[PDB]
């Protein structure tokens, strides 16, 4: 499972499980008679026609001729791959790259026995679909890349223009389209029967990658990828039939109109890579101007709806009669189509026909033109307008360019970064809001976290909305972020919050804290509810070791957060490398910002959660580098599908984005919001930079302390104390903070919590799997507490080199946890032999949660977990006592549960 | 509602197993299930003791589950 | 009047400006005839678009523009205060020489097109300057307002002369001045007169008056007591940091300003039947 997109692939990159599973997904979307079923999606492209005119007259749904289209192939390609994801696939459908050389078409599609892929049934024809390839189809090289999908599409990407993109682009889709199916009625060639190919989702799935990378290259180009200055009226009509509320697909009805396709990300699918042909996009840009540099000389096609599918040929000659072949371009069409027109020519690069004709632009040669119907009859000549011949020129002077931004672009900027003048605006902002008593107020917004508790409606029981410890803890926390910044930027802000990066070597208190006098705005707020001012007292919170690398302190913490892979193991690492900074920060006073119920007022704090999320974003897609993308739901999602309260409750903010898009999958995506850093560097590490200095932990092996922590209900440090031979001497193992308060919200965390304490076990030289436990000491912000709810340590070892393993030591008597989830599908697992009086049995997976009550049959030993041992296995498991009775000496119920990323 | 004693609340889905192990919250009425009522939604779901306490008087855990035919 | 080089200057001027345009396809529509059209936003709300002809007849040869001709917008649609993305229509209406209409059918809908380009906006308008002086609320106060209003007034304070701020206070309270060297002293504070207002709307101003000698930018800063008080001004409230606001010292006498604040809050209902001081 992963979390994140349904990714799509390249098929030649076909791996069993996959093919297996999409063979099966398919036949079952064949098979079923539903809505969201194979012929009712195939319906949608053409036969039988889904689309009604005002008149009543039936067309075909698909746009084609138009700029819609690729908006349109986009969705019915997604409406095809969320059946079958229902179906069971793993979320993609396969993307044929048709623009490099293949010797055939893909294995995928040709497997005749047992291949959903091979062919389809058209009910209404009650035939089969068929396709019979022109031999074409391969295109001869010069250059070897130099093949025609190659070079029209090449073509198409030059274009900066998306109108003048799409033209090109459309009409190379057709090509394949016309190659595959050729003569045979019942193929891709015709307009009608495409859908029906299952074919044809591979080769839309390719067509789209294209657009993709189009809009890669363009937002490198600092062109807009997303929207479209031309054909402004056609992207804000829906698509149908996708606009229809009969369609079954929630997600493809949301993003009907074009305006809304753009954004593929929305649509929940990726590709494993934009790279085009072996070219990065850097690369590729690169390649493109090189041809800008020469110049060429082309033909342009005026074309219109011609009622058919057809090929036309043409080819250049000279007066002598010479003549060579121009080129070919395909038109997809049908009866009942929708009837459409170019708004531009199409062009075609004649120059090397010229060359080898040995012509001038200015020499007079013709071109001939014929017009091929798929069955082979020819067309008249009158369907398509003389073309028309232009030179196109290379190189550039005094070339300005315009690319718009900043509708609503708000950035972050570094505190550090600051300058005097930038600095007035955020005092000013924040001062306006401070005043600010309204339900937009300063006041209002700090309360959304700590007291007062709002959210939950008129239960009179109060309740911190404050989310922390579920799953959702960034999630809550980077609206509420950006709920700050918003009221600023309406209050009269010119900058987004500034965010302090507390990982480095911190000499001392940001400047913009310590100005306590001239009253500044951003050292502390009074509170006005109940009174008093927001006091810190600040903790030491200093001491620099070493940097780059072993830097003790936070950025090891904050480091071991990207470490993490997965979401849900790497929110424990998030919201605990969090939880410091408010400690020092808040120290021990009452309303300080260490304290959960109150640390909203604080002006540190509405900045401070910012910074955090900076680090939210740079792991974000740090992980995409990973091939395992996690953002959205992942593991424990069923958390996320829920409004963030009281975002969504009436009383908010009212900020139109807030109150509307506090759905936790919408807050994922940071670039919604209107806000950027300045930039994405930790430590003063880039992300390729910094992800270097990862990989130096992973070269050492490391011994962890796994946590259970679970909701105190107050917020608390604690100090872990590793026991010594010797005569019993602790040792400073490290110390973590646990966030909370009061009436808070109860939290558990479900997944472990990575804690180092490998040099410090080293000294004492114990083992992990051997005996070794300590006990460690929490206290409140100012007082003792009850050490007592460890809960006991499950001690985890992370090797060295060939990592993502990670071995899971739980223990054998005297443990004290929940049902603990080390997920990261692959894991390893074993138990701690501690206290010879119990022996290695433990029982194993029970069965279910009743059974884990602890049942334990008569001596049975349903083996699984014996002496130190190991599992590759995923699934639910389970560990319970090797006896009825030896259950009841510690309550070993401990349901290990091992899920996917 | 059988047993006077214990009136209606019976938390609802607590959250995940571990929670099932009777975690509730301090009166935090997480609303679900009531008196005389009915739901008709999927996906997993729970019921455990309006307090902590009522919890352990008849080990009010019952974890429903409700998938697909 | 423009020279070759003068008027390409001309032109590329109007470039830098993003404009609006509608296009047109035209064909020969078989006559000579005049269009116009207008934009009009969807209250219904119109205004003229432009105009442009068609030169034509019978037994003209067939003709069809390759593009479009295009026809800027940008000046209608900022009348309309219409944006490019808002929706908005164009209506067309195409008369013959006669005067009589032709049918629409005869030309397709126009396209609308962008072209550029744009900028960001940098504050760099300024309002008025002072002219008149103004007594801004104290709520819209800013923290470079604030400045000036602590600034003036410490300065004031700590002046001592007639025109000091020990001096200005002395004209209502203690000690009392007016009557002429009466040795009686009296109250110049009025109260309960008929002129009651009208003393204390001199005061203030002598107040304020007396900080702009001092180096004031803005006037005294009003509170709205009467709207539901969530609790005292921030502008008093900061003891700290010396705030000259919050109190003063007499210096005659001696002592320093105290206040013993009352609840003076709990809302019952605003927007009419406010309970307590509105
Ligand atoms: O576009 Cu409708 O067919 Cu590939
Ligand atoms: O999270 Cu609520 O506190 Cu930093
Ligand atoms: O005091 Cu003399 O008037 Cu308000």
């Amino acid at each position: 499972s992963m979390a994140g997109h349904g990714v799509r692939k390249e098929i030649n990159t076909l791996t069993t499980a996959e093919v297996d599973n999409l063979k099966d997904a398919m036949r079952a979307v064949m098979a079923d008679h539903g809505p969201n079923g194979y012929q009712a999606i195939a319906a949608f492209h053409g036969n039988p026609p889904m689309c009604p005119m005002p008149d009543g007259k039936n067309y075909s749904c698909c746009t084609h001729g138009m700029a819609t289209f690729p908006h349109w192939h986009r969705l019915y390609t997604k409406q095809m791959e969320d059946a079958l994801t229902a179906h069971g696939a793993r979320v993609g459908l396969p993307y044929w790259d048709g623009t490099t050389a293949f010797t055939a078409l893909p294995t995928f599609v040709t497997d005749e026995e047992d291949n959903p892929f091979h062919h389809g049934h058209i009910d209404y024809l009650g035939v089969d679909t068929t396709r019979s390839p022109r031999d074409k189809l391969f295109n001869d090289p010069e250059r070897g890349s130099e093949s025609f999908f190659y070079r029209q599409v090449l073509l198409a990407l030059e274009q900066t223009d998306f109108c003048q993109f799409e033209v090109q682009f459309e009409i190379t889709h057709n090509a394949i389209h016309s190659w595959t199916g050729g003569l045979t009625p019942y193929g891709m060639s015709t307009l009608e029967y495409t859908t029906y190919d299952p074919l044809f989702w591979l080769h839309h799935a390719n067509t789209d990658r294209i657009w993709a990378i189009w809009q890669a290259l363009q937002e490198y180009r600092g062109l807009p990828y997303d929207h479209a200055n031309c054909e402004i009226q056609a992207m804000k009509r829906p698509l149908r039939p996708f606009s229809d509320p009969i369609n079954h697909n929630a997600f493809t009805h949301s993003n009907a109109k074009p305006t809304d396709v753009f954004e593929y990300s929305r649509f929940n699918f990726q590709y494993d890579n934009l790279r085009f042909h072996g070219m990065t996009i850097k690369k590729l840009e690169h390649e493109l101007e090189k041809q800008k540099e020469e110049d060429r000389t082309f033909a342009a096609f005026l074309l219109h709806g011609i009622k058919k599918s057809a090929d036309v040929s043409f080819d250049v000659c000279n007066h002598d009669g010479e003549c060579h072949f121009a080129g070919t371009f395909a038109i997809l069409g049908g009866e009942h189509e929708m009837p459409w027109s170019f708004d531009r020519l199409f062009r075609y690069d004649i120059t090397q026909v010229l060359k080898q004709m040995h012509l001038e632009y200015d020499s007079d040669f013709t071109f001939h033109m014929r017009i091929i119907d798929t069955s082979g009859k020819q067309l008249p000549s009158d369907l398509i307008k003389m073309p028309t011949v232009e030179h196109s020129p290379g190189g550039k002077h005094h070339e300005k360019h315009h690319e718009d931004h900043h509708e609503d672009i708000l950035v972050r900027k570094n505190i550090h970064s600051l300058s005097h003048h930038e600095a007035e605006e955020l005092r000013d902002a924040l001062y306006k809001l401070q005043n600010d008593e309204s339900h937009g107020g300063y006041e209002h917004i700090a309360g959304f976290h700590g007291y007062p508790n709002l959210c939950p409606e008129k239960g009179d029981e109060k309740y911190p909305c404050c989310v922390h410890g579920m799953s959702i803890f960034p999630h809550w926390h980077r609206l509420h972020t950006i709920q700050f910044e918003r009221a600023l930027k309406k209050h009269g802000s010119h900058l987004g919050i500034p965010y302090w990066d507390w990982t480095q070597t911190i000499s001392s208190l940001p400047t913009f804290f310590a100005d306590s006098g001239n009253n500044n705005p951003f050292f502390k707020y009074h509170i006005r509810s109940i009174n008093q001012d927001t006091v810190r007292d600040v903790n030491e919170a200093i001491f620099q070791q070493t940097k780059f690398g072993e830097f003790s302190s936070i950025f090891y913490l904050a480091l071991q957060a990207l470490e993490e892979d997965n979401y849900c193991d790497f929110e424990v690492q998030y919201e605990i490398l969090h939880n410091e900074v408010h400690a020092l920060i808040g120290g021990a006073e009452k309303y300080s910002m260490s304290t959960l119920e109150y640390s909203a007022f604080d002006p540190y704090f509405m900045i401070h959660h910012a910074s955090l999320d900076k680090i939210w974003i740079i792991w974000q897609e740090l992980q995409k580098r990973r091939v395992k993308p996690a953002h959205a739901g992942s593991c424990a999602g069923d958390i996320m599908h829920v409004p963030l309260h009281p975002f969504n409750y009436e009383s908010v903010n009212n900020d139109d984005f807030t109150r509307e898009n506090s759905l936790p999958n919408a807050v994922v995506d940071s670039h919604r919001f209107n806000y950027k850093y300045d930039n994405l560097n930790l430590h003063g590490h880039n992300i390729e930079e910094l992800e270097e200095v990862l990989r130096s932990l992973r070269l050492k092996s490391r011994v962890f302390a796994g946590f259970v922590l679970s909701g105190i209900r107050t917020t608390a440090v604690v100090k872990v104390y590793i026991k010594s031979g010797t005569d019993s001497d602790d040792e400073y193992a490290g110390s973590f903070v646990i966030l909370g308060g009061a009436k808070e919200m109860p939290w558990a965390y479900e997944r472990l919590y990575r804690f180092d304490i490998t040099e410090t076990v080293h000294n004492l030289n114990l083992t992990d799997d051997h005996v070794k436990f300590r006990f460690d000491l929490k206290k409140y912000d100012h007082t003792e507490l009850d050490a007592s709810v460890l809960p006991a340590p499950i001690i985890v070892r992370r090797p060295n080199n060939a990592v993502f393993d990670i071995i899971e030591i739980p223990i054998g008597k005297d443990v004290n946890l929940p049902p603990k989830v080390v997920v990261k599908r692959g894991t390893k697992i074993m138990f701690m032999s501690v206290d010879e009086a119990v022996t290695t049995p433990m029982l194993n997976l029970g069965s279910y949660t009743a059974m884990f009550k602890c049942k334990v049959p008569p001596f049975s030993f349903h083996a699984f977990e014996l002496g130190k041992m190991y599992s590759v296995e995923s699934g639910d498991y389970f560990m319970t006592a090797s006896t009825t009775e030896l259950c009841n000496d510690n309550n070993l119920r401990i349901h290990v549960h091992v899920d996917d990323e």
